[PDB]
């Protein structure tokens, strides 16, 4: 269930790493790595997650709750972008309670990275539906 988004990789390596980046294949490239990043989710576990599904791919995303409140946020996809957009999303939401989570939009990394700009219009589904699973999943908390 474990993956390295929000512990060894954080907001702001994300951040550093996405800055120097210009060419926008660059940024997709370092999207791509970064998705490589996040492990196999096993079939197992990917029963235990809601099916998320964007224009072109879908996604699986579940969650735990630690006793002090601390969401744990899981997930897997078959596309390596997606895998790349979920490994940000992770990034941006790992280890918050419920309460910290409504707070802001789980997609301002996105923006903060400079990836939403050139992003397909049909991406942009998929990552709202993802900011509505994360939306949900603290109002069951």
């Amino acid at each position: 269930a474990g993956h390295p988004f929000g512990t060894t990789v954080t907001a702001e390596t994300l951040r550093n790493t996405f800055a120097p980046l210009t060419q926008w294949e660059d940024k997709y490239r370092q999207l791509i790595m970064l998705g490589k990043q996040l492990p196999a989710l096993p079939d197992e576990l990917k029963a235990q997650a809601k099916e998320i599904a964007g224009c072109e791919n879908r996604v699986w995303l579940g969650y735990t709750v630690a006793e002090n409140g601390k969401m744990h946020f899981f997930g897997d996809s078959e596309g390596r972008i997606v895998r790349g957009l979920l490994a940000v999303l992770l990034t941006a939401v790992e280890g918050k309670t419920a309460a910290e989570l409504q707070a802001q939009s789980p997609l301002a990394l996105f923006d903060e990275l400079g990836l939403r700009a050139q992003l397909s219009a049909s991406r942009s589904q998929g990552l709202n539906a993802l900011s509505e699973a994360i939306i949900a999943a603290t109002k069951q908390v």
